[PDB]
């Protein structure tokens, strides 16, 4: 006795219980999945010892790596929730075609989020649009992943584009505006590597961020606090986000960029599992903003009143001896209640406009002045001069920067790294080849740093699906 509409909301609601998997904690101390995508891009490192980082620093990542078997386990359970979900709400005949429409729109949106993040990380995965019951043989094999792209991604994007769909929504739930961010993003990775798929696909990708500009639904933040409030929740510039709050989810990730054990938080421990390199943080532009203290970064902080006895000089001040990243701070959370309601993002303004810029100066060969005013917003609101063109390639660079910049440790960097196959080097500020990359450690990228393997559970429950080169 739910109502028709009650139950088609709920299928539909199936479709977002997995989002969990773009920031939750795993197995270990202070192990969550945001980590596998920023452990390879050499810009970070752990002082927590049960985080892995230590098989991203040596190059030795193996099928038995951490964080591998959440993102295939709850990507495809999500995905599995939306073949179930898409087959029942095409089942409904009474209730109206709109309500539903859009309905199948979010589940369509959905099904392209998570096989995006698996032929990313995975490269060839299982193409599977069907109910679990409806397959032939469960012992599936990976497919490529342009038939990823071609048969499932981008049509199911396609779709969703053509619905009733509202453009914004500030309570959560998929809008047009994020799947118009999304297919920005599908096809700008489409043309990059591994696809290569032609220069159209920079001009289809330049189409949707476009969109999202001139709709007037997104703001660009004035300064960085709002990345880290919680009052800023699926507004200004959120598009999408993972959804934490008091009555649901506490963002236990908040934990993960503060120095390990050193007592300055309301937490129990602090992890420090995600550190930026001295190294990134000193290669930022003389006097930018975001390498001010408490901006993007934090270098001390005071001992929190239930970690020290009164009257210790902790409480007043603490030197913490390094860099840490401040850009996620819930300071309520960290100085009071230990429960951060701050959501974390999948898609904000910010990356829309520098994925505009890239895709128009990628299909046009010369950026034009919406591109042009795109850069220099950005380097404004870090402080910065305004960008003195030369040529398109120092365009796309400068384009680049700001991306490393301004969205570090958003889980976007590795990536950028992976569909343009450059690496930023610290040092010089040149775009490197991802192949032949030296780290700081002194390991050097082949062709295997590419994908991450197939995780070794899944393989030996399926001994159809092969693995990815040098694992
Ligand atoms: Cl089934």
């Amino acid at each position: 006795k739910l109502t028709s509409k009650e139950s088609a909301l709920a299928l539909t609601n199936s479709a977002y219980l997995k989002n969990t998997v773009f920031n939750k904690m795993t197995p270990g101390w202070g192990c969550n999945t945001i980590l596998l995508l920023e452990y390879m891009t050499g810009k970070a490192t752990s002082e927590n010892s049960q985080s892995n980082y230590k098989d991203f620093q040596d190059l030795l990542v193996s099928d038995r790596s951490l964080y591998i078997e959440d993102w295939w386990q709850d990507c495809y359970a999500g995905i599995a929730n939306c073949n179930l979900a898409l087959q029942k709400l095409g089942e409904f005949e009474n209730l109206d075609a709109s309500l539903v429409n859009g309905y199948m729109a979010e589940v369509k949106f959905m099904r392209a989020l998570y096989y995006f993040y698996l032929v990313r990380i995975f490269g060839d995965v299982p193409k599977i649009t069907t109910v679990q019951s409806e397959l032939g043989e469960l012992q599936v094999s990976r497919a490529p992943v342009k038939e990823i792209y071609d048969e499932i991604i981008i049509p199911d994007l396609l779709e969703a584009e053509q619905s009733d769909l509202a453009f914004s929504d500030h309570t959560g739930r998929v809008s047009m505006g994020a799947v118009k961010a999304l297919l920005a993003d599908v096809y700008l990775t489409y043309a990059g590597y591994p696809l290569q798929g032609g220069k159209s696909y920079y001009a289809e990708s330049a189409k949707r961020s476009l969109e999202v500009i001139k709709s007037n639904e997104y703001t660009l933040f004035t300064d960085y606090e709002s990345l880290r409030l919680p009052s800023q929740n699926n507004k200004g510039e959120f598009i999408y986000q993972v959804q934490f709050s008091l009555n649901k989810r506490h963002n236990e990730s908040v934990r993960i960029f503060l120095p390990s054990r050193s007592g300055i938080s309301a937490y129990d421990l602090e992890y420090g599992s995600l550190i930026p390199t001295k190294e990134f943080v000193e290669s930022f532009e003389k006097g930018d903003k975001r390498t001010e203290e408490k901006q993007y970064f934090f270098t001390n902080y005071k001992g929190h009143p239930s970690k020290f006895s009164p009257g210790a000089a902790e409480l007043e001040f603490m030197d913490l001896n390094g860099y840490y990243i401040y850009k996620f701070f819930d300071q309520v959370a960290v100085d009071n209640t230990a429960k951060s309601d701050l959501n974390w993002s999948v898609y904000r303004y910010t990356d829309v406009l520098l994925m505009y810029a890239e895709a128009q100066v990628n299909a046009d060969g010369t950026p034009n002045q919406q591109s042009i005013d795109i850069v220099n917003q950005i380097r404004g609101r870090a402080g910065l001069a305004p960008f003195k063109q030369t040529n398109a390639s120092a365009f796309l660079e400068e384009v680049w920067d700001q991306r490393y910049f301004d969205l570090c440790y958003e889980n976007k960097m590795w990536f950028d790294m992976l569909r343009t196959r450059k690496i930023r080097d610290d040092k010089s500020g040149e775009y490197v080849d991802f192949i032949g990359y030296k780290t700081n450690w002194g390991k050097v990228y082949t062709e295997t740093q590419l994908l991450f393997p197939i995780p070794l559970s899944e393989r030996q429950a399926n001994p159809n699906l092969t693995q990815n080169q040098g694992y």
